[PDB]
């Protein structure tokens, strides 16, 4: 219906990429997806970027796609413009998909993230708030959330779940 409250998969949403081009996320139909909120000035920025890059290098050939959403809501650790953030990810040689900066919590949260927070059967009242930088969601080939991993779970925690969804 266009309402995030009614959506049942990743494929109902669209978001601008880091260059500002609108991306319809149905482009990921049939792929294994990780969605994560990122930041450049977090204690865990280096380990998350390094391990996300490693997962993409190991598993892109199996259809793994990583969608990274910058977000400045957690300690103001993503203060850069989109153009600044684009320059930053190359230091990690990021070749997965980078999106324009968004809010993930609160009144201005992007609708995809309003939906992600509700995933285990939320009633539309806010769900499980994103707690800090580098939360991750593993999404299956039908666009359904299958697991959430927190700021403290390094990306390599997702690895043993990946072959179930390739």
């Amino acid at each position: 219906t266009g309402d995030w409250r009614t959506a049942t998969s990743l494929y109902e949403f669209s978001a601008p990429d880091i260059d500002g081009n609108m991306v319809d996320l149905s482009k990921y139909r049939g792929h294994t997806v990780i969605v994560t909120n990122v930041a450049s000035q977090c204690g865990k920025t280096e380990v998350n970027y390094k391990q996300l890059v490693e997962l993409h290098e190991r598993y892109a050939e199996r259809g793994l796609r990583i969608l990274a959403f910058p977000c400045n809501q957690f300690g103001k650790q993503e203060p850069g413009s989109n153009a600044e953030i684009k320059e930053f990810m190359a230091r990690y040689n990021v070749k997965f998909d980078m999106f324009a900066k968004i809010d993930v919590n609160g009144d201005s949260a992007h609708p995809l993230w309003k939906w992600l927070r509700e995933q285990p059967n939320g009633k539309g009242i806010g769900g499980n708030a994103i707690k800090w930088n580098f939360t991750k969601f593993l999404i299956d080939k039908e666009g359904k959330v299958v697991k959430r991993y927190g700021p403290m779970d390094e990306p390599k925690v997702i690895e043993a779940d990946l072959p179930k969804y390739f």
